[PDB]
DNA sequence: CGTTGCGGCAAAGTTATGGGTAAAGTCACACGTAGTCACCATAATGAAATAAGATCACTACTGGGCAGTACCAGACTCGAACTGATG
């Protein structure tokens, strides 16, 4: 499951406005690149698109240790 | 005439460069990045205070009028008496 968290991060989370990727090294965060001033998503839409990802994209995607979706 | 060195011609040989494809590596998922003094100008009262103003009290200076007094007649009114007409 933990690796699947990173799969979700790279496939769905890190491709969205407000992706708190820069904040890993806070020394490089500026008021122009702070995700807080860039946030656009809500809870409902983020949840529904994460569910769409989980139950269709990763659902039909082939797996290494499985040889099928 | 034959031999020998030299030079053109055209594959052939060697580097280089931008493409494609499987396969060895690479690295984040492991609860977490935002969070906190320092900074000096402006509004904004509320208090401190004003600088002049307001009034009291006293001192001195200078206009200035009222209750009362007084005379010299002119003029109207009328006691008191005189005098003439009369029934």
């Amino acid at each position: 499951c933990e690796r699947l968290f990173g799969t979700s991060n790279t496939q769905f989370v890190h491709n969205l406005l407000g992706n708190t990727q820069i904040t890993r090294n806070v020394r490089q965060v500026t008021k122009s690149v702070n995700p807080k001033n860039l946030a656009v998503w809500t809870l409902g839409l983020l949840y529904e698109y994460l569910c769409a990802w989980a139950y269709e994209v990763y659902d039909t995607d082939e797996h290494p240790a499985l040889f099928q979706s």
